[PDB]
Formats: C-alpha cells, structure tokens, sequence
C-alpha cells in the first residue's frame, strides 16, 4: 500500500551507524587570538515525547514560536523539570535492538538569537562541546549537520550562513538514539546541550590545529620540543616562541633544550608557549615528560611511579552534567589535599577546560573515550556493537575526537579506548588509530582481558590476593602463549578498585602494601570521586539527596549511584579521611621511645624540602611539648632517622604510670601551594603511651532487696528482668547483647565464592540476628568484698525459631562510686542456619538510656569513624563532638558513626556525665534505634525518640567492599565464639 | 548466694514435660441425664505480660479484685483486643530451648462466680473442654490441677470442694508453656479458655465413661452389638435399650442383630439408644459398620471407599477458636451440598459437639490427636519431642484424651496421632496404646513416611505422577524389606492435596482421574477447608480480612493463613465450585446426538434412587425445551445408557446450522435430606451445539487520512502510534499485547526441580514481562474489497535490556458496521533470562477503554472463573453479571476473574454495548490496571480509576498449586510461541 507513519525519516537519522555530518575535522581544543563569541545564555526552549510528534512548524526560522520556554544553555534538560533524571547501572532503559530507539524518546527543540559583528566574516564556524546524544543544527534556517557522541565537540563551518547582524541557531535534541547503545555509563541519563556552545572567527593564515611534542631525557636533563602547526589538515609556517627557555623556533621541527624542568603530577612545571602564524595566534602551556613501559613498569622521566588515584564523573546535584567551573577548581585542590595524584575521566572525555586545571595542578590522567556497550553483557555480548563492523566508522571517530581534542597536555599519560564494552574488531581499530597516531601516551583498555591490543594490563576490583600472584608475573596463563607472553611483559593497574559505597571501603591498606612492594604494580584508582546525589527539597522540608527510582523510573538501580568518596556537593565521605592517609606520600614511623622518628619518601620525584615536620605531645588536658625538627631533605625513595630533642623522650621517661600521652609528628606543607595553605597536614604518624587499665571497683556495695526492686550502690535494677532501671539517675529503658548491625551497602552485596550467595544482610535475616530475645535463667548476689556484694545475672540470648543461642552473664559490682560490669558470653549449641555458619556483626552491648545526649567524649581513634578495616585516617587522640556530629550523612542510612580503639567515653546527657572505660571497646550514640536506622530508606526517615542508644562493643566486623569487590577479608570477619569483656560504668554530678 | 528472680516456680510448672495434673480419668464425652450447669458467660478478665510479674495478690478467693474486667467465656482472648492474634506457618515465635519459655508470656486469670444447688452434692466435676495452652484451676481458693493439651478436656473432681451455694472458680491460663513445642500447627496463636466450662453432678450408681461396639458383618446384614459400661474405671451392671432394634441386653455382652441397616457417609443411619443405671442413664447413636484393610484396600462395611474430603481447621473471623455451634450445623451442610464426604480433624479434636453432627450428616472423619513439632524440622529435628523420652507421658495422654473422648462415634473411621511431628519413640508409643485400647479403627500419620507404625500410607502433596506409581504399588522400595513389605500392602491416602491458596488449585482432575482408577488409592483431603481471615474494620470503612504480619508480628507468615475453599464467613471460593463438580458422585455424559446420556453411580453403597435425573435445552433467548426422565435404580459403581425423549434430539437436529445451544442432564435431590431441600443439585453433563465462527465483515470501508488521525469506519486510529483512539464513540486510551498477569499465590510459591529456584513470579520480573514496551515499526493501508481498504499496523514488543522480543501485526478491516481484527505474533530472538527459559503467563490484548463498564455479558463458560487447569464447575451457558461480581475477593488481590472458552462477549459501557466475538478467547474485565492488582496487599487498596480494562487472550497458563505441591502441569504450561487469532468487534447505539 504505503506508509502512513509519522516521523520515519527523523527517527531513520537517530538510527544511523554514522559519526554526525556535516562537521569540520576533528581538532585540539586550542586557546586562541581569534575573535570568540560564547552562545551561553538564556535560550529558548520546547519538549517533544517522541519524534513522531515533534513540531515540523518551521520553528528554526525563530519567528512566531510556540510552545518555547526559557531554557538555559549548557544544561542538563532533566534538571530543569523538563522530564526527571533517570539511573540504570548496567541496564538499559529501553528495549536492546540495537540501532533501534523507543516510542519515548524526549525531544528538545533548542533556540537562541544572537548578533555577528564584522570579526566574524569573512569565515566562523560554531563549536559544541557537548550533546547528549544526538543532535541536529539549523544556523538560520539552513541545516549544519548532526553530533554523535555526546561527551566529544563537533564544529560546524558557518561561511556564507552566518549573514552580518542578527542570526538564530537552532538546535533539535534527541535523548535516544543508535549512539546510546555505545553510551551505557553507569549513570544518570540526561539529554541536553550541556557544553560550551562558542562562535569563533576563522581568520586567513590562521591556526587550525596543533600538536605539541615535549620529551624529556632523564640522563642528560635535555626536553625534546616538537610544535607541530596545521591549516585545513596541512602542515603551516609558524613560529614557536617559549621565552622562559629562550626558544624561537618554526612550527614543525624538533629540537633538543639543554635543560628543562620536567613535569610530573608532583612537580607540574609548565613553559608558557605561543605558536602564531600572520593572521593568528595560540598560547600553550608546556610540560616536558616522557612516558615508557620497561620491564614490565610504567615509568615517567625514567621512574616506576604509583598512581594514588580517583575515578572522576562529572556531576553536579542540580545542574546534572554540567560542573561549574568554581566546582572543578574546587574539588581538584581537595584531591590534591587528600594525597591524590591522578585521575581517570571515567568514562569519557571531561570538559575541555579540565585539562588545562590537570597540567597545572598536577594529576597523572588517564583520558577516556567516550564508549561503554555494558548492557550487552546479559545476552553473552550478542550485536555488541564494538564487534560490529557497521560502528566501526562511528567508534574510530569517537577515538578520534578524543585524542584530538585533548592530545597538547602534558597531564595526560594514557589513553583509554573506553569501560567495559567487551572485546571486538572496533576497538582493535581505535587501538590502531591512536597508536598511530599518538604513539607517546600507552593505550589502556580493561575490557579485553587479553589485552591484546593495549599497553598496559587493567582490570577492575581484583581481589587483594590475585592482585599479589600479578604482581610477582605469576597469575595463571593465557591460551595464546603470544598474547600471554605481551601481557606478562606490562605493568598492571586497577583502573577501579575499593568501590567506597556507603559505609567503607574497607581493606584499602593491604591493596596499597601490594603497591608498595611490587613494581610491576601501577597502583588504582577508586570508585569513585563522587557521588550523583540529586538535590531535593521537600515540601514543607530541608534538602536530601536522591538516587535511583526516586525519580519515576521504571527501570532503575537505585543507590548504586551513591558510591562515592565526597557527597554531590564535595562534602567528605569518611572514606577519603581515610584513603588521603593510606596514599600518603610519605611515612612517618615514631619510635616507641618517642627519641625520634623513621621518614620514608614515598614520593618519585620530589624530595622532602616542601614540607616542615612538625611534633606535639598531648595529654589529657592539652599540650605538653610541641616544635619543629630541620630534616635535610630526604630523596625519593630513601630512609631516614630523624631525632626528635631530648625534651620529647625525657618526657616520656618521667611520664607517670598509667597516665595517657600521644606523641604526633607531621609533615605539613612548609608555604603556599597551588592546592593548599601553608601548614597543610600531607603525612603524620604517631607512638601512643596508653593508660593501664581501670582498676574494678572493690565490692564493698551489698546488694540490696525489695519487692520488685533491687539496689546495688547507684544502680536500680528490676527483679523480674535482672536489667538496670537506672544508673546515677539515669533512666536505663533497657540493656542487652548485640550481634547485628543495619546493613551497609556492602552487606547487602552478594558475597562471589562459597555455595552461600545471599548477602550479609540476607544471611542475618534469616538467622534472626536482627530479632534477638532473651530469657532469665537466674539472679544471685554473691560475696563480695568487706560485706560487700558482687551481683550476677545469668541469660540466654536467641531468635523465633532458633536452636542456637548465646549464654550472657553480667556481673555487677560497686563500691558507691564506680559501677564494675563483667560480660562473659559463651556459645550455646551450633550457630548453621540453612546450611551455612551464621557470622555475627558484633559482640556487644545496646544501653537504651531515657534521655537525650547532647556532647560525646572519648579517648581513642577519632575523629571519624572507624571500623576493623577501616579507620586509617583516625588518628590517637582526645575527641569531643555533638551527638548529630557523630553521626555520617550517607543517603541511605545503614551502620556508621561506630568508634573503634576507644579507652574512655563520656556522655553529657543534660546536666550529667556518663563515664564508660576499661579494655578497648567501640562506641556509638545515636537519637534513635537500629532498626529506625535499617529501615531509613532516605535521611529525613530518621526520627529522634529522646532516647540515647549507646553500643559498646567488644568486638566488631569489618565492613569490606562487597557491594562491587571483594567482601570482609578474612582476618576482619567476626564468627560466633566465645568472649569476655570488663567495663566500668560512672556517672557526675 | 541465693536466688532473687521472681516466678521461678510458675515457670518452672509451665516448663513440664508431665501431662497435667489432679485430673479425673480421661473418658467419653457422653450425653447424660445427670444434672449440668454450664459456667458459659460473662467471667472477669486480667491480663499479665509474663509470670514473674503476674500478681500473687490472693485473686482466687474473687474478693476484691483490682484490674480485672469483663471477658466472655469460652473466647480466645486476643480476639477481644487483650494482645493479638499472631499467625506462624512452620515457625515457631519464641527461641527453639525446649521446654523453656520466653519472658514475654501472656497470663490470663479468669474468674467466675455461680451457685451450686443441692443436686450437685455429694459428688460431682468441673469439665474444661479446652485451654490454651496452660491452665491452673482453683475453687473456692483450692487447687484442683492443671491442663495440658489444649484441644483436650480435663475433669477435676470438687466433691468436698464445691459448697453448696455460691462458688468461685478461678483459672490462671499461660499463652505458652512446654507444651507449645507441641503444639507447632499452621494456625493463629491465640490463648484462652476457648470451649465449653461445665458443672456436672455425679451421682452414685452412675456411669462415667461408655465404649459402643457397633459392627457389621456385610454378608449377613447382622449387626454385631457390644455396649460397655463403667464407673470409676470398672465395667458396671447397666440396661442397653435399642427401642427401633427390638433390644434389651446388659451392657458388657456381645450380641448379634440378625438386621440392621449399615451406616456409612452416604447412608448415616442412626438408631438411638440409652445405656443405664440405677443413678443415672446416658443416650447415644449407635451407627453399625466395620472398617477394615483388604487386598491393600480401606473398606467399610465390605466396599471400598473413596474419600472426598478437606482439612477442617476451627476457626471464626471475630471469636478465633470459638466457633458458634450454628456456624458448625451451616458449613458442615455447605460441605455436603458440595459433594464432600469426609473430614480430617487438622490438626486436633474438634469441639465435641462435632462428632454428632458428623455422625448424623454422613462424614468418614480421621480424628486426629493434638500433637504437632514440625518447627523442629529446620535443625534436623533436634531436641524433636517425638523422639525424646521425657515426653513420652504427656503425649501418649494428649492420645488416650483423644481416643477416649469421641471412641462411640461411627463417624469416625480412622485415628491420627497428629501432624508434621517427625519420627520417634513417643509416636510408636502412642500407636502401641491406641492399638490397644480400640482395634476397630485403622491408625493414620504421615509424618514417618516408612509407615512402621501405621496402617494406611498416608502423604501430603505428593505429586500426580508419585500419587499414579502408589495407586500401581510400583512406588520405589524402602531399604527395610520388612517396612517396605508392610507397607505395600496398605492403602494410600493424601491427607493434604491441591492446596487451594488463592486462585486454584489446579490440578484437581488429574487426582480424581487416578482415585477412580487404582483401588488401592483412598482419595484426598484438600488443604484445607477454610481461610482463616480474621475481620477488621477500618477507621471510617468497610470490613476486609488480615492475614499473618498484620497484627504486629515480630515473626509471621503471611498471608498463608488464607488458603482455603471458603472465607472466613464461609463463603465458597472458586475452588469450591470447581471441587464439587471435579468429586461428583455421579458422572453424566450427555451423547453428542442428544438421544441420551451415560449415567455412571460413583457412590460406594447407595443406589441412584434419592436423585431426579432433569433436562433442559438452552438458546440464545431462553429455554426451548426440559423436563424429567425416569431412571430405573443404577447400582453403585454399575451404568446404565438413560433415552432421552425424541423431541430432544429432533430439536438438535432441526436446529440451523451455526445456532448456539446446550443440552444439560442434572442429577438433584428428588426429596429434601438433612443437608439440602429438593432440586439441590449433585451432579450434571452437557452437550453443546457451537456457533459458527464469527463471518468477518467485508473489507469494503476504506481507509481515510488526516494529518494526525486515521479512520476505518467506526475505528478512529492515532497516527502516531497507530493505535486505536476510539470504537463506536468509545474511547481507547490504550491497545496493547499481554504476557503477563499479577502473580498468584501459586506464582509466588517456588517451583521444585530444576536448576530455576525462583518463583515464576520472579522469573518474570526478571524478565521484565510486566514492564512491556512497544515500538512501532510502520503502518500500511492495503487494498481490500470493492475499494475498501485492511489497515495493518506493525509493532515489535520488548522489555528494557533485553535482546527478544515479538512482533505483532494488527490487520483491521470493516464494513461499516463490525470490525474485524487479525492480531499475529512471532517470536524475535530467544526468550532466556538468567540462563532459563522465560514461560508467559498468556498470550492476549488488553484494551483501557476511557469509560466505566456496569455489566459484562458473554457466552462460554461459566458464572464463575475458569483457567486451563480450573474452571470444571464452569459450565457451558449464558451469563451476565455486574463488574464488581465478575471479580474474586481473595484477601491478597491477584490474577482472578478470567472466563476461559468464551465464544462471544458483550461490555455495556454506560447506554453502549461492546460486543467481541470470534474463535474461542478468556475474557476479563476490571475497573483497575494489573499493576494497582500487582501491588495491592490487601482489597482496600483497589481503587477504580473510572476506566475499564478488558482482557481478550487467545492463550492463557494454568494456575497450579505451586505455593504448595505440584506447579503447573505440563499440558497447562505456556512456552513463548507464535500464534494467531481473529477477532470481531461491534458497537450498537
Ligand atoms: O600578537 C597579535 C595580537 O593582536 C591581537 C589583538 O589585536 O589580535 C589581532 O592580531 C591578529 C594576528 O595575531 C589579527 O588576526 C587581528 O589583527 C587581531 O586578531 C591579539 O590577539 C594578539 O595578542
Ligand atoms: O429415666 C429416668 C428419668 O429421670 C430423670 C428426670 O427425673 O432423671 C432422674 O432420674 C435419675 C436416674 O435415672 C436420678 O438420678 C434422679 O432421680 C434424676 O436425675 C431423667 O434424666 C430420666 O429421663
Ligand atoms: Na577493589
Ligand atoms: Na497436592
């Protein structure tokens, strides 16, 4: 018959295999003399669902719109209540056919005037920096060309269509298209034009392109310099003036300088360049360093160096993709702060200004291609499009555009072909791309095991173990004993690793003592920098973040997009406390004697002279000794024992039994950097001179009898439970053994290995771990001392349904003054629930108290939290926070805020002090109970009941990585076993 | 030291392995004419939370009594808003530390006053009929025992203890004690003094407990009588009167009646008769017959029985335990006006008031003792009473309480010696003792599958396939060839089958097929009779039922409370009517050429004689023809070939061809019975003469055009998306392909065998089958007839992230006044998630019409639901019914209401009538989306949305049993294929 559809040759267009049309080779993203217009502004804006019903009303022309609305441009549309944000992890949101889109598929209709003086003429074009996905242009009326790939700048020649005066741009957005398929980031999805959109004038004799070559021969001190120049493709004359070096030189030859300075992520030495040509001019920062693999290391300017790095997304908690430039500069010095010294643009290109803050700030990058085909992994990669021989043009020009744009910068030392897109004969053909072109930056590409056409050997999340049998070359063979053979001669790097979602990552300590020990070890980045908290304010409400399915969608993953080391708007995440302190660039060993210290440069280029070590003693009220020791800069990779004076030991010496003394010595920065202030903390260790252990009480206390009441020195008891009413005044609503916690996100990962694979959380659920009771066996008051009286009281705790359980006995003793509590826990029966051991969270103990917390003080790791494989970054000392301050702000509640290695704690509940001491223990307080907690989806779930629930724990489990990655290593899990444990319990005034 | 707890002798008593204790001899519940005063009433009420704080405050003595309030006795307390009802499958809700019990313990003291006359002295008793689960009996401040065994009746002798006039009786009841272990059923937890309190006198030369002997021996019609008599455990001189039987004989001597007319479930003939003393006469119904086991097979009265019964459960939405004596009489009638025939007591004695009605009425009933472990099960039992000698004394006395009460009832056909209890030394003990005491009455329990101590195999939700090996004797071997020879000679019974929870059970046919072929096969009691739905009513709303978890349950189990063939009222669910047709005593086969029918007598003893054997000819507008035929006697398991009068098959044969008609034969009562009046209906068969499929109309309408709309006569399409915006003026909002439905209870259950453990709801969210997208693939107008014009719209269906898929083409054609629509669908890629096969719940459309439907008529099966493997009490016809009746108001909303086979429908939308038709189709019809059905927990949560969503499938899945037992059977399984099917539609002013 014939066709009656709408929309069918709009909708052909979004399902080509092709790179867009139309647009101008792909080039460096260049500072230049010529004249520039920036389109960012107020445009106007409409929203179509589908291209089937998107307007052909001859909107372009500008003239008598309607349906626009005010839109600002860069944006991410979604953030602007034009549809909502949408977050898939590994799935796609729409049927997987591939090049085919869904019926839903948002349109964007983008429009702006603007006015082109005499500068632009005779020859402009118009740059986009950025277009999620695919995109269309109209300069008055007349069609451009179209954009693929979202991330990567396309520019469009505007000779004879620009007309002198006033002129409309208009731009048709579609969020889905073929190209989607080739973009499955884990992240939220969001169309727009969310990139720079520039007008440039093009002057005759002018600059296309440029491609910078500085070298650096680490025997002779030499820079190798090579500047080349093009126009329309074709090598120009051109002049290369680099004035603090004394170089005048034409575009196109290279030379050898005598000396240079090199560059490097610790050193970012930069020669301020210009090549000009008649009729333009382009200013460029120089870094000189060389990039090679030799026996089986990467190595700059001749040194193996460790990357101590971050997977970077760009996101922002109500602009969507579209990071600030306030916000860049910002959470760059806040790496630098935390001891980071690289980044991977997971996973593709940042915006172009980002390069320029990496050269000179100093980051190892890793700059990766726009390409990710994850969702094709649950049909066994079948039409992967990295393996279909009609992408391949679209995928060459993905990699194209990306080494193109970003090839002049020193900063970067790698290039990624792009994540988790499988293997196929595409991307061995962007491999023979950028080699051929750029052959002095190594390819990266985890996705090919094999790693047959890449440099170096990547993979994400490998277990501590396997990470060790690479490092020493002994990981089990490939089939090809070539292949094999090339993979063994690279060096090895964890492009993601110690995912930090939620409470964690835990174990990131022994993946660094691997680091330091292999050379064959790059060192990894964590995943990630951050998380893409979307702002929400509620009604009638403070702002919360949102993830996954909090937006309508149909298909989502949930907090998974909450995984990171800051929160959206750069906010520390515990983890990066401790992960600055892992990474640190240099160790400080004190000596147990406190006579001095053992420095290590853990540094590969720099030596110690930027920094001043600096030490304090502290004690229970306040400083005793502190200063500054000189240290003769110390090299890279070298030792030293640096005396502290006498006054330090000496004072150790005459230091009385059992009192408490920490002695701290920092490295600190000795002035101003780029980065941070003068005094900023980069490295510090410790020697702790521990308090002896609080003496019991002697039970001189009898116990005391009425009818439904019992009395022991300040301490009430109920006759029927056997529990505490009330300590010092202090309402005691209840008291009990603890074994669970509310699931991390770790917990309620699947845990790989084993027949058991529920996670944690899952694992406790059905042992009734959450749901204990407790039965009395017996109360009895013993002889104590003097008359005194010891009073012990003997339960059985267990869950519905269970054989096992635990016996608890709690023995009491007082003499008026001090409460001594003695905790003897003993297994009972065999704690398997379906087939499986059941391991426990804790062993510890939850005191309900009838009143409110206002001041928490302890002596031991602070002053964040910190768990068995965590807590790096908690240093010895005396700490005093707000009971809110204890708590983490993680967006979905779960276990946090615990206090690991605590001596001594007091809770100020109104008027009064509750003092807990005696062996180590870990503390939390929090307004409100653990099951609140688990059931908290998002903060403003959790209510304050004017309780105090206070854990004191004996024992504690790690908390691991197992949302992605290894879960708990095995020296942290915590089985069922039997304990004891002694406390002393006190209340003032 | 010494002890301080509280109530430690309380518990100590509640945490005894001995029966109670103080307690008269267990005897006969028996009608005497001694003088009785039932306590029943209005007693006073106070709740403790545990015993160590239940008061020792002199209570007993009913003076002045603080805290006590108004409490109806019997009653299960929790029922009157003192705690809740508590609901647990398998699990027990307290630690698994037999015989201990938890702290939170409810303690209920009841107490009641009442006037003793001078008849009840010297010597007379207090009779507790139930007590759940421990209770402590005072009089008059005295102790007179304790109570164990909840469902049990204790006696306590007051002579010396009652005084004459005013009384005080005091009862301390414990929610939990030792015997809660065993008392582990799938049922509500509800402590209370749940049946009768009764005051009887004793007077001397009386009798106390009575032992009928009422056999038959079939070859002569001789009944063999032997009434037992006894007073203080020794047999006594007493009077055994028989008025119809022409007897007088002294109790304690066997005689011979040369005639008697056996009793049997069909056949319940009763002879009333007294057993008397001097002091006192008791009267009894004595039904004569003889059980025994014959050649492998159960036989009563020398025949072979087929048992058609459920598990009767006590239970009543508002009075818990407590069911009125008027409901008993009611749904025991509703049982045998379902063709039911047998009971099993699950899983404890009923009320005595019971067995009479069973005696009267017509049940083989399997009596089954208190006793149930089964939450022993998860650790290996463990610590299993069953098998611990300790409790040997307490559970052979919950047996002899069992067997001595209700030994006089032929009704009762078989003891159990309870439920799911493992094996052990104690259920042995229990079979020795009941082999003993009466021989006359084969012994039951599944729980030890070698039968050792047995005399019927007995097994629950053995599959079809394992049930049709057992019936050929062919099952596999036991290791012990001695059990295994034992046990191949014993009957087979399923004292559990096709659980009826929710939307089922399917599969009832496929058992029935095999019980009427293997002798050896004794039938079925399905799980289970009722819901156990207990009634809330909502702040400012209506009433509905809760079920497991909503009452505050820390540990509970849903909604499987509710899985039963009636509601908690009573009220029949689909399964019902679907069970009554598939065990109807009577088979009728009506012959095609309508000249007769097949009867076959399935009863086991009667004739065909009680029944009326009625006709009547149906047509489109009212009956054509009907009346009575007069069938000679049929014998039991004998048939007969019944004429039906010519004018019949002439009407059938002078019908025009393509005319709709049916034929049905019903069997009803010819006179009222006890259970129902005249006309009650027992069985019926049909013949149907089928319509002609529908024409299609003539595709002489073309097709029309417009920039946005298309029309096809009566059809207005949506250009964009090619789907119909409007029929006839009705609106639709939405046209699309089905392959799924809201999950079952069935679906939610996990299916065994096979490497899939998912339910098969699971698997299809996985799959992503109830979150279908549609992608349109073109439209074309074609060439029809005479100018006109087939419109054909091709679609592809999917689900996100996934790679398979359908295509579906709609080919619609008019001739102005019908429609005709040919949908055909095929399969694109392969239909597997997660390594399995994805099975579709049908193959169907679903239209959302923009208007409220009020009535919904059609042609095919029916009134009530029908699916592929359900639907047998569906019968062939023509119904209409409002839309809220076309629904099925199971507690949990789900899948429901469908109408399989249906050949034409008519929906009357406001003053409009939707007419569809074609080749055979299921039709379903609601003012709500599957998605609000899907989330719905409960039936309140159903809101209209002034829409009509109408359900049209070619295809649909069977709904199996798979919560528990057997999943879908092969035959009824629905594997994505591809299909084709033709439908008309019509609209009429
Ligand atoms: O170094 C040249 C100097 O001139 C500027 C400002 O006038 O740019 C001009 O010079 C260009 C050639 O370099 C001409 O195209 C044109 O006259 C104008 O752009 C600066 O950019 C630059 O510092
Ligand atoms: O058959 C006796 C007749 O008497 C009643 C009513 O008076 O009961 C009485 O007779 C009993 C002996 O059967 C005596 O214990 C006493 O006189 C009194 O219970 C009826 O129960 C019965 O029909
Ligand atoms: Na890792
Ligand atoms: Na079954």
């Amino acid at each position: 018959g014939r066709s009656l559809e709408l929309g069918a040759a709009d909708i052909q267009d979004l399902e080509s295999f092709e790179a867009g049309r139309g647009a101008l080779p792909a080039r460096a993203y260049l500072q230049s003399d010529a004249p520039r217009l920036s389109l960012n502004g107020e445009w106007q804006f409409r929203l179509s669902p589908g291209s089937r019903v998107a307007p052909d009303d001859g909107w372009q022309l500008g003239e008598a719109l309607n349906g626009f609305e005010s839109l600002p441009v860069p944006s991410s549309w979604p953030m602007h209540g034009h549809g909502a944000p949408a977050y898939t992890n590994v799935q796609f949101p729409f049927a997987v056919e591939p090049p085919h889109v869904p019926e839903a598929n948002p349109i964007g209709d983008h429009l702006v005037v603007f006015e082109a003086g005499p500068e632009f003429f005779p020859h402009a074009l118009l740059r986009f920096d950025g277009i999620e996905s695919a995109g269309t242009v109209w300069l008055n009326g007349v069609e451009l060309g179209t954009t693929r790939g979202s991330r990567l700048a396309h520019e469009f020649d505007v000779s004879g269509i620009l007309e002198q005066g006033e002129n409309t741009l208009a731009v048709r957005v579609a969020q889905f298209s073929a190209a989607s398929y080739v973009e499955d980031q884990a992240m939220w999805w969001l169309p727009g034009i969310f990139r720079d959109v520039t007008l440039q004038a093009r002057p005759a004799a002018g600059i296309d392109d440029v491609f910078v070559h500085a070298g650096y021969d680490h025997i002779t001190g030499e820079g190798i310099l090579k500047v080349e120049a093009s126009r329309g493709g074709q090598a120009i004359d051109a002049v290369v003036r680099v004035p603090e070096l004394a170089l005048e030189l034409a575009a196109g030859t290279e030379v050898r300088v005598p000396a240079v300075e090199p560059w490097s992520a610790e050193v970012p030495k930069l020669y301020e360049a210009a090549v000009s040509a008649a009729g333009e001019s382009v200013a460029l920062q120089i870094g000189f360093r060389s990039i090679a693999i030799e026996d089986a290391q990467f190595k700059v300017n001749g040194r193996r160096i460790l990357l101590r790095g971050v997977n970077r997304h760009e996101h922002h908690p109500r602009l969507g993709r579209v990071v600030p430039r306030d916000v860049v500069e910002a959470e760059l010095r806040l790496m630098k702060q935390h001891n980071i010294n690289a980044i991977r643009t997971s996973h593709y290109p940042p915006h172009p200004q980002f390069l320029a803050l990496a050269d000179q700030l100093g980051f190892y990058v890793v700059l990766e291609c726009d390409l990710e085909t994850h969702g094709f992994e649950s049909a066994g990669w079948a039409q992967n499009p990295s393996d279909d021989p009609q992408w391949e043009d679209a995928l060459v020009d993905r990699m194209r555009r990306t080494v193109e744009r970003d090839k002049n910068h020193a900063s970067v030392v790698m290039w990624s072909l792009g994540n988790e897109a499988g293997t196929g004969r595409n991307l061995a053909a962007m491999s023979r791309w950028t080699k051929d072109r750029d052959p002095s930056r190594p390819i990266h590409y985890e996705g090919d095991w094999s790693s047959e056409h890449v440099d170096v050997y990547s993979r994400m999340y490998a277990s501590q173990a396997e990470t060790a049998l690479i490092g020493q070359g002994i990981e089990p063979a490939l089939n090809d004993a070539a292949l094999d053979a090339r993979r063994r001669a690279m060096p090895f790097v964890l492009c993601e690793y110690v995912h930090a979602m939620g409470n964690g990552p835990g174990g990131m300590s022994e993946y660094q003592a691997l680091f330091e020990k292999y050379p064959r070890l790059m060192g990894g980045f964590v995943w990630e920098w951050l998380e893409h908290g979307i702002t929400v304010s509620t009604a009638d409400g403070v702002d919360h973040y949102g993830y996954g399915g909090d937006f309508g969608e149909e298909v989502h993953d949930g907090n998974f997009v909450t995984d990171g080391l800051v929160d959206a708007d750069r906010r520390p995440r515990p983890g990066l406390l401790d992960f600055k302190k892992v990474i640190e660039p240099l160790r400080i060993d004190v000596a147990r004697d406190w006579t001095g210290f053992t420095l290590r440069n853990g540094q590969d280029f720099a030596d110690t002279s930027a920094f001043s070590f600096r030490y304090e003693v502290e004690a229970d009220g306040g400083a005793l000794d502190g200063g500054t020791v000189d240290v003769a800069p110390v090299a890279p990779q070298s030792e030293t024992v640096v005396e502290l004076p006498g006054s330090v030991a000496a004072l150790a010496a005459g230091l009385s039994d059992g009192r408490p003394a920490v002695l701290t010595v920092r490295a600190v920065l000795g002035a101003d950097s780029a980065w941070a202030d003068a005094g900023h903390e980069v490295a510090w260790g410790q020697s702790v001179r521990e308090p002896g252990a609080p003496v019991p009480p002697a039970p001189v206390e009898p116990v005391q009898v009425q009818d439904s009441e019992l009395t022991l020195g300040p301490v009430v008891f109920s006759r029927a439970t056997g529990m505490p009413t009330s300590i010092g005044g202090v309402p005691v609503e209840k008291l009990g053994l603890t074994l669970w916690w509310a699931p991390t996100d770790n917990d309620l990962g699947r845990e790989w290995g084993g027949a058991d694979e529920r996670p944690l959380a899952t694992q406790w659920k059905d042992a009734g771990l959450n749901r204990l009771h407790t039965r009395l066996l017996g109360i009895s008051a013993n002889p104590g001392q003097d008359g005194g009286e010891t009073l012990t009281v003997r339960t059985r705790v267990s869950a519905a349904d269970k054989q096992y359980g635990v016996l608890v006995d709690y023995t009491w003793s007082t003499d008026g003054e001090t409460v001594g509590l003695r905790t003897q826990v003993r297994r009972d029966g065999t704690w398997v629930n379906r087939g499986f051991e059941v391991e426990w969270a804790r062993i510890g103990l939850e005191f309900v108290l009838g009143e409110e917390t206002e001041l928490v003080s302890w002596f031991g790791q602070g002053p964040h939290q910190s768990y068995p494989d965590t807590g790096q970054g908690a240093r010895a000392g005396w700490f005093s926070l707000p009971l809110a301050k204890m708590d983490v702000e993680y967006v979905r509640p779960q276990e946090c805020g615990a206090r690991s290695g605590s001596r001594s704690a007091a809770l100020q509940l109104g008027g009064r002090t509750l003092e807990i001491c005696g062996d180590p223990f870990a503390l939390t307080v929090r307004p409100y109970s653990q099951d609140v907690l688990d059931a908290a989806a998002h903060r403003p779930d959790l209510k304050a009941d004017g309780r105090t629930y206070l854990y004191v724990d004996h024992a504690l489990r790690g908390v691991g990585t197992a949302a992605c990655g290894p879960g708990v290593l095995e020296q942290y899990r915590l089985k069922p076993r039997d304990a004891d444990f002694i406390l002393t319990l006190k209340v003032r005034s």
